[PDB]
């Protein structure tokens, strides 16, 4: 019949076109892919001012938000703390939430299983007028860390300028490509914002904005702390020239329940030595956590992956008509 | 002859078979898989009293063993250390292992190749009442690290308790997940310790308990060093329930040769002002390497994937049969 | 026709022979592959004596110029740095970058909405004989980078010595490797120097001379800054013994445009107590940034693995060697 045979040819040139057009072009099968090795320098740039009942003005400067000062991918964004300052190695009351005693009989000598907060004496003191609580020996007075301010203390940071510098380099091709492109110059980056649309080339990112542009509240998140992933990708092109090669950037929002554990934070001390004792600060900080991740890929026009690819599209088509012709004569 | 369309039939209804379950059920064809961005998020609640010879106790807390204050997946738990502290940068006796002079015209004036401890000053001091060493200019008292306390200092940091905060999310599927579920509540993280069969899901991780699992003793690990590694597996399944899918944990340890570098140590020091002179106290700490890695895998129904994956199983099932009357004509 | 019979046995024993050795030696298909467990621990042995004008000499060591005291794959090597001691927050003037005023009239009460270096007061206060700059509330004095010292602080630390402890573990296979092989003894760590060719297994790499492996020169790298990326490759096969499992370290250049933004730079600060009032001194340390990325895999034989290339070549035979019965047609 001649359907049958206009049938099989019309199969036998759609596969035809398929195996030449789709895995050479948008698979880039005359390309090969390649890894790169990133590295992640972050920059910030801002000042928050934090005034505390009873403290003089605290000055927040780069270098004390900004935890991580070596430059890692992995660094928070100080936006709310408690202060516990003049910490000193000595008896106190332990704090009301770990255990609460009406007598010096129900203290027992020891360490506690679970949140251990200090090595118990045995003793009962009045932890404030109302509780008692188990004297220990520890850095002291512990800190309270029970309320939280609803407003944000370095509530200045949510506009603050993000500048992330990211160098890869493709060792197979041997090219070295960096997150400042041709089309940005010096003057550029003194007066641009990042956008998606606007300037999407611009190197400094605005904090509220990358928040607001994964999905959270900047305050609601500033407020007890959380996680904000950015992803930078370098999916690009060698066949053309070197200033299309730009990379990409996507926002991604790391959130849980609310109910259990909300947000992210930690704790950290600075030790000192004043009038011949050793003291620190402790601060339970609520800030937020940016990690960068960076994963792109390079082709370049090679003869083993063409003539690879060129194989793989012949043997699909012979299997393709094969088996038109095992279907069509049944 | 119906012996051979016998067998014809059973080898095309094995390979039918095998393209229809191993291909779909098995390996999951139908689904799509995609990345997850990963944040590692760590505490550890626990107290270790250290009583030096001839010095006061000395009190250390979350802020204290864990160095990394921001909460880097990888993170070093003190749990042995040597306290060399008055260092102020001074004329003074270098290390013994550095060089031995007998008569001051050995030393000479310069910086050692490897190992410099400081600026020869051409100069042969004694350093004890038996050997004497040149004179350099470094900090001093130089740190003697030979005598290591054969019982760790932070034995008590064997059983304490370990929380990881793992936030994943897909970004092609805008699926969030975290490593607290459904099932665990407030209250279970209040009274938990994770087990391999008994709690599972138990965000709180023992030290010691993930040090017996990976295969090595505590108490070796930590008079010396280590590195313990922590993977979790986050196996998700989107065609069922959020429920359903679970984060598995497993525990790894990376040791090596004891003869030749034992454990894992490190350098760091203290930097501060007193008597408006400027001071530091070294620690030579032997702590257990902890290393966090998370990878995991989603999978959700889609049309693309499924049908790929009958063209394929269509297309092995025909070669399979081709074959197959192939070997019989023989 | 004979000779038609001659081409079909050649191109069928050619495609045998290819499927027969190509997949199983050239690709290791009888071997499994799985991924690794690493954790990169960097130690440094290295003092450098910076004589700055007006201070004291300064001794920087392991505890100094290694920021990541822990130990992590991303660590920063202090070269070159500037120093601005006694910094107090207190009402001083700010850079002539930010702003310049000729008035009080000029400064306006707030916070810059770019590159705010302190809350302004809205006073113009002379910064120096000739300019004027707005007052701020901030850390006095304030940061001065217009001057950049041209020969390298820290340029003895060209030569100094860089110990990478690496152990990787597949848990597929359930072998534990080490960097440090059979073959490097006690003896020989003390005097080798890493080299491409002398010294491929001595752990002892040289700063200067990863820097020059990877393109770049030091004292730009020591006088604007640089990044320097240093890949670890465990490729190996298990069928033979565990000692030819030997590390392979490879040494990549991260550079850019050094018209914009040349170099890796930080700042960080050292916060201290000094006659009852904080303090800290603030460093734009101009450091070289190394990274370290450990991938690799072991192969190991298995009957799994085996029987699926057994069956690919058996597929591969049967479709190419039918293919080009079309063609026998002519
Ligand atoms: N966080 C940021 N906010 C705004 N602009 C930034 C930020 N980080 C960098 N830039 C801009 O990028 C350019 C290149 O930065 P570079 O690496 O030279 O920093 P730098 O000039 O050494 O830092 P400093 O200005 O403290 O000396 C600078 O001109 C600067 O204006
Ligand atoms: N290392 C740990 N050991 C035991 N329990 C923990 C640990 N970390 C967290 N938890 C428990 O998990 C719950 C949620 O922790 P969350 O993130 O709220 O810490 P937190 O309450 O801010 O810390 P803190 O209790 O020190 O203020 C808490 O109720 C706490 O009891
Ligand atoms: N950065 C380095 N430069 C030169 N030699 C090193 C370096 N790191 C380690 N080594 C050598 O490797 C051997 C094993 O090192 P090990 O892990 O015992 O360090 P360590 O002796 O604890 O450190 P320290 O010498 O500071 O006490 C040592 O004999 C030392 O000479
Ligand atoms: C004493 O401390 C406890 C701790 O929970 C608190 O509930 C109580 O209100 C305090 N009493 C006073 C008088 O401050
Ligand atoms: C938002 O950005 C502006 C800069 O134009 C800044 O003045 C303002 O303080 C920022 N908002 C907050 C809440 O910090
Ligand atoms: C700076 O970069 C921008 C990119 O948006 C470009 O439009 C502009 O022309 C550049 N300026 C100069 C002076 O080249
Ligand atoms: C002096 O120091 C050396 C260092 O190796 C030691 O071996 C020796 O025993 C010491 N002598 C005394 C008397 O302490
Ligand atoms: C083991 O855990 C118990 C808690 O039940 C604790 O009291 C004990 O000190 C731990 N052991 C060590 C060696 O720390
Ligand atoms: C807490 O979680 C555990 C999970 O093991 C569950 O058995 C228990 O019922 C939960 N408690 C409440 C009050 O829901
Ligand atoms: C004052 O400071 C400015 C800062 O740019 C500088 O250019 C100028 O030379 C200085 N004047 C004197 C007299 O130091
Ligand atoms: C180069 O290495 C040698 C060691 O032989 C050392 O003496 C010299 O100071 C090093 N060079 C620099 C610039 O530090
Ligand atoms: C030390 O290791 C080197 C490796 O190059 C080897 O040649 C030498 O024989 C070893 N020394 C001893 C005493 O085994
Ligand atoms: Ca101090
Ligand atoms: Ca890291
Ligand atoms: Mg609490
Ligand atoms: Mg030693
Ligand atoms: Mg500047």
């Amino acid at each position: 019949n001649k359907k049958v045979g206009v049938i099989f040819r019309l199969i036998q040139l759609v596969v035809l076109v398929y195996v030449i057009g789709w895995v050479f072009v948008y698979e880039k099968g005359y390309q090969t892919s390649s890894g790169l090795i990133s590295s992640v320098s972050v920059k910030l740039k801002g000042l928050a001012v934090t005034q505390l009942q009873g403290l003089g003005p605290q000055v927040w400067d780069v270098a004390d938000y900004v935890f991580p000062a070596h430059g890692d991918s992995s660094f928070v964004v100080m936006t709310n703390f408690i202060m516990t300052p003049q910490q000193a190695q000595g008896h106190c009351a332990e704090n009301p939430e770990g255990g609460i005693c009406q007598d010096d009989s129900g203290c027992t000598p020891g360490k506690a299983e679970r949140k251990a907060q200090g090595i118990r004496t045995g003793n009962c003191v009045p932890f404030n007028g109302t509780v008692k609580t188990c004297e220990i020996f520890g850095w002291c007075p512990v800190e309270v860390d029970d309320k939280i301010p609803s407003p944000a203390l370095l509530h200045e940071a949510e506009n603050f300028t993000l500048f992330i510098k990211n160098s890869i380099s493709f060792p197979r091709f041997k090219v070295n490509r960096r997150n400042l492109v041709e089309e940005v110059n010096g003057t550029y980056m003194k007066k641009c914002l990042y956008h998606k649309i606007l300037h999407p080339l611009c190197p400094v990112f605005s904090l509220g904005y990358v928040v607001r542009e994964s999905g959270q509240d900047f305050r609601s998140l500033a407020e007890k702390g959380g996680v904000v992933g950015i992803t930078i990708d370098w999916e690009c092109d060698l066949d053309w020239h070197v200033r299309h090669c730009k990379p990409i950037y996507q926002f991604h929002g790391l959130y849980g329940e609310k109910n259990l554990s909300p947000g992210f934070n930690f704790r950290f001390a600075r030790h000192f030595v004043q009038n011949g004792t050793n003291r620190r600060h402790l601060f339970k900080v609520f800030g937020i956590r940016f990690d960068i991740l960076v994963d792109g890929k390079a082709g370049k026009f090679d003869i083993i992956p063409t003539m690879t690819t060129i194989g793989s599209g012949i043997g699909i088509f012979g299997v393709a008509t094969v088996l038109c012709d095992l279907l069509l004569l049944h």
